[PDB]
């Protein structure tokens, strides 16, 4: 397969697999087997020894999204924080210093501040959409500037290219978390970025039924380190789950493309309305980096954000009224859902710079119609009257 | 379920799950969900939120696990190699010191001598089967004793309680990896360990086909950090491979004791042979530390090395000469399978204290029939002359 | 959940399952068990006693597609050919009589022609495409007449309501096989059939990877009767199937739309060509029925049958030609598939009216981009030369 | 694989699939699939096309289940009712008569009794525990005698040998339901059935998990008809069903060796009891047909049925006051069940001669401890007074 030559779609059906020419069974066969026959000792008899160090059905999902991110190579992981702390764990050493953004995933500043700081890893946050901010933060044991954009809450932006051209002259890399704008919206690689990391438990897999993580690169010798670590800390996925993955990923642009319609509607609709102090969705002209972002992405997501005028109240009371969209932690699913950042995904990050309002609602909005989904943020906002 | 009043075999079927009180399943339902709906913002509706944090498909594994035990405490990851990782991380830190045997699973030894070590930790390798060396290497700034017994591949046995004293009047905690003998063999905590580690890939499964770890302790701190890292680094299971594991866990006591009889009499014909010149099996007389294998474990397992007279050369040739025994990496499923640890699993080990003899070969006598396993053996050793 | 306020995105992803009352997991649960545990004899926990009798998990699947058809009620089967087997148990007896169409799944056609003919039933086949050949073809033992529209290879297409008005004054049940057009584009209950049938192998699905089959229907005895029978003869579908099914549905509407995008751009492009003497598309102003086709069909859907200048050798050719879609059996999955209906699915039919010509080949247009399949069929097309 | 010289272990693990020559996985691979890619129009890559027709997979479990029998040919099937639903119509047609027992499963009684009567054929019901019965109720026009032994629920024994020399100079077919005993226990065809029906629902998947049929033969005309049934009606397991079958399969030795230890146990317990009234076991001097029993069966099997004293409020009682044993439906499994036939598996058999007493309880005793169930059916036991 080529993916210079070949669309999104088609990659995302086709990069991964080829009807093999034993069988020829149209979809990547799962080979639940942790082990395989050999011809003579370590001699293999077609590159597989022990699932841990490598399994077909997971290589298969690897070079799938390797394929859609323009990347030669792609690693596969137990999930997105597990991925994170293998790239951590590469890139960084005891007396080395990492720039973050102050809108963050609460669990990768966790994994930060209460793990690699005892580790001897020190670290500073800057707002990352001030390339002036990032620029002034780098030291000379900065190895790793680590960006997530949009944001998980806020869909904060951060120009790609331009804190790419920081590290030029310098040993950090930056590394982009693409989980929110997935490969179909935003390639990172294209713009600079050293390597890239996906929480597959969101849009990748799309159902909502299986957690993992990814990190592609153009870097061989980041790719040899991936795989050291992959066979040598053992976070690998279950083959049952990697197939799950590549399976949800042959629809992500379909399912990306109503999630993005619908979620251009819902963020109009609550724009117009006076229980709503801010929507933030990358797509409205006067959210912060808007044109950032329509550089850099093809369309500007499926997630929204949303601050009460009523506050904590307001929020919580909204969270328990919809009837449709369903109050849970996680995002990109076909099922739309909403949360409240502040009690939930990330009550790890109070007190530090990335707390989040706690008039704020995050909303996934799924690929259910549009008119039911307008039906139940109208009737919700109502609730609160 | 009360473990301290039932049966091993009991246990193992019955200690995870009980049909529950909505539908009565018999078996544990397979919540193939990465988030679960909440009653209001952080209030669960029965103790559940995302997967990566908890999943009861997940619980139900690693509370039977526990229960065999003796532990009150378990918890699961994506392999053996994962749970060692994370159980290494809670209990060191930079400037501590870990004590280590001189006979292990390679990649055991892989993780601390290059990952580790890069993150400020010392260790020691020592003969464990020797209690004073054990305590000689003990220094103000251990933390940890690591013991595997049986060793893999070579079959060392360790005094778990006598090493267990030794860390009285110290920060050192004894760790025992678990794997070989299984919990239907030995009981690591009930002798002392602070904490226990399996490969579950191995035994537990007994299947071949899915790959995991489990730890398990009696201190509810451990239990907290253990919890903590599960879902702050995420190298957790699958929902399948967390239900198949559970599956197959249920026979382990039926498996184990087959594969001990075929053990014990493999064992005794290869020490008739000529073409062998040392059997190392826990239950023969003469293997160092029979005394104490015969008093911690039930039983001597199903893992026999042998060690050919005419070197390398035979020891490779037996490989390659069976017919039944499959030639491939892992252990502990019903199919019989060996491999050659110099060139295979413990090539990571060359140039330590722990490289194997070139000569030795690593059998794990399988379930099939005595009858056929001992055919296809002697044929193979005929295959040498 | 109310199917009759809800769009079909909406009930594709809701109308089965919502978070239960026990842990609320976003998913329905896989209930992998084959028992249910009871309060007392014969006093269900929760309605579930033996899967074959009925499963949490089958059933969830079952209502989904029931909502998508406008139906009450629904059961699922192994595949469609056993779900076509029990409806025909159900509907005929020895003495009974069916009218066929001349244009059908070859696997249809030899159930009843081998298969039934041998327990007493009689068949006449007719093109249901012409209304007085239908009505005349009715006796006073008919109690079945089997439609498909479009019918698999030649997309012909049949009236519903018109042949459903029929049955007016007789014994005789209309049942359509809706499996190409999907519950999106069509819905036969809506214009008067009796009960459809779908095999959910197919867009369903939609992955390549579940055979399945399901019935649906708004009479409550004919619910009675597959129920009956979907325990006592027992061809259900594997609760693994069930959930992969599903979970499939879940994107039908954007897979759909795509199919039906990219299958209209093909169709077109054939149509330019002079290698090709027809094409077989319901959406083309020529296509037989074209008119009942646009009345009774959201969209045209994504198969086209195409029909060689150069006759057999050129339908082989193009078979063979062929680099991005698939030669292979089956249709409806993301992947593009083609094949040769005279010698492959439908080699079953040569003998019979139902006979295909040999310069056919029949095309499941995936969802890959259409850029790609264009360059694909256009470099085939050109291979013929 | 050679089935005829290697032990029944050996072949529950090996007779169906030995790691391939692509990759060499330990285990077949699970294809999920429903089409597999050709290499010219009907010419198949290595023998698959259709899941529906054949997978890999499916055949694997075939061929095993076959070799454990004696048998060159297997055929598996959705459930063991869809099995003996498609035997029935390969070897009856209207006008036709069977033999069947009177005791016997009552799904199997209900299929004959309500369906295949409605479709011309005929039946005759025997104590087939008398040959002479059997003998004088054979007609001319009879195609079938259908023996279960030892049948459900009261564990009759048939004399197959015997049964079988009645049907030379006939055109009767012999078919045994090899459900109760496995292939572990007896192997009809070595005696003269011309076919063997299993449920792989009970002890040949063994974790109660996965609903199945398999039919075994030497006949290549009757595998050449399964098969043609098989792809034609479709009632076809999921490869996933198939391989956690087969995954069970590998300990079909070892467990029932323990499930006959054990039930060995209980039942000379209870018929030390006076609550009981009788036990049912065959391994018991005076069942009926012990002598028979010992000469076919290797073991006396898992199962046991009571019948109470105190009658039908006892035996009920008996059911709600176990707590290890399970009150559910099903056997076979590694847990213990029990239940009231009369209310429950065989509330279909009512008004026939196959009605079961109302004070009978039939028990499917499970691997657990031995002292555990003995605990518990005490306990029970002692609940009634
Ligand atoms: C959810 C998420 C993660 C963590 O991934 P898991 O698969 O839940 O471990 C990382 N980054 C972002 C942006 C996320 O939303
Ligand atoms: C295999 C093994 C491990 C590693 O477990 P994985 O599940 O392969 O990561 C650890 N300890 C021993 C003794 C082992 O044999
Ligand atoms: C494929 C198909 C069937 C048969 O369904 P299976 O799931 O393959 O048994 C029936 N009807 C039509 C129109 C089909 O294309
Ligand atoms: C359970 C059983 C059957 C029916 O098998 P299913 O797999 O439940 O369809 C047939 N025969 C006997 C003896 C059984 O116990
Ligand atoms: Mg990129
Ligand atoms: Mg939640
Ligand atoms: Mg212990
Ligand atoms: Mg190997
Ligand atoms: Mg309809
Ligand atoms: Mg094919
Ligand atoms: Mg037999
Ligand atoms: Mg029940």
């Amino acid at each position: 397969f080529d993916p210079n030559t070949q669309g999104f779609s088609t990659a995302s059906i086709h990069a991964g697999y080829e009807p093999d020419d034993y069988y020829g069974s149209i979809n990547t066969p799962i080979y639940a087997s942790t082990t395989f026959a050999q011809n003579a000792p370590n001699e293999l008899r077609k590159g597989y020894e022990y699932t841990r160090v490598g399994n077909p059905t997971i290589v298969a999902l690897e070079q799938t999204v390797a394929a859609l991110e323009g990347a030669k190579y792609g690693r596969a992981f137990s999930s997105g924080m597990a991925a994170t702390d293998i790239l951590f764990r590469i890139i960084l050493k005891p007396g080395d210093h990492i720039v973050l953004g102050n809108d963050a995933y609460g669990g990768t500043y966790r994994l930060i501040d209460t793990v690699f700081t005892a580790w001897g890893v020190e670290y500073t946050v800057v707002d990352t959409s001030v390339v002036e901010e990032v620029k002034a933060a780098i030291k000379d044991n900065t190895k790793l500037i680590w960006v997530e954009t949009p944001t998980n809450p806020a869909l904060g932006i951060t120009d790609i290219e331009a804190v790419a051209k920081l590290t030029e002259g310098t040993n950090a890399k930056l590394v982009v978390d693409n989980t929110f704008a997935s490969p179909y919206l935003q390639q990172p690689l294209k713009l600079g970025a050293h390597a890239v990391l996906h929480s597959t438990t969101k849009y990748i897999g799309g159902h909502s039924d299986v957690v993992g993580g990814l990190v592609v690169t153009n870097d061989q010798e980041m790719d040899e380190e991936l795989l050291f670590m992959q066979g040598g800390i053992g976070p690998i996925p279950s083959v049952f789950d990697a197939y799950l993955t590549a399976r949800g990923l042959k629809t992500l642009a379909v399912r990306m493309d109503r999630h993005c319609d619908n979620a251009e509607k819902i963020a109009e609709f609550l724009d117009s309305r006076p229980e709503v102090s801010t929507v933030l969705y990358p797509g409205l002209k006067n959210h912060p980096g808007h044109e950032v972002a329509a550089k850099q992405m093809k369309r500007f997501g499926g997630m929204i954000s949303v601050r009460f005028a009523g506050g904590e109240e307001a929020a919580k009371k909204f969270c328990t009224s919809t009837k449709l969209i369903c109050l849970a932690e996680s995002l990109g699913g076909v099922e739309s859902l909403l949360e409240h950042p502040a009690t939930m995904t990330h009550q790890s990050a109070a007190g530090s710079q990335l707390e989040v309002p706690r008039d704020l609602v995050r909303i996934s909005i799924g690929i259910e119609d549009i008119e039911d989904l307008l039906a139940d943020v109208e009737q919700a906002l109502n609730n609160l009257h």
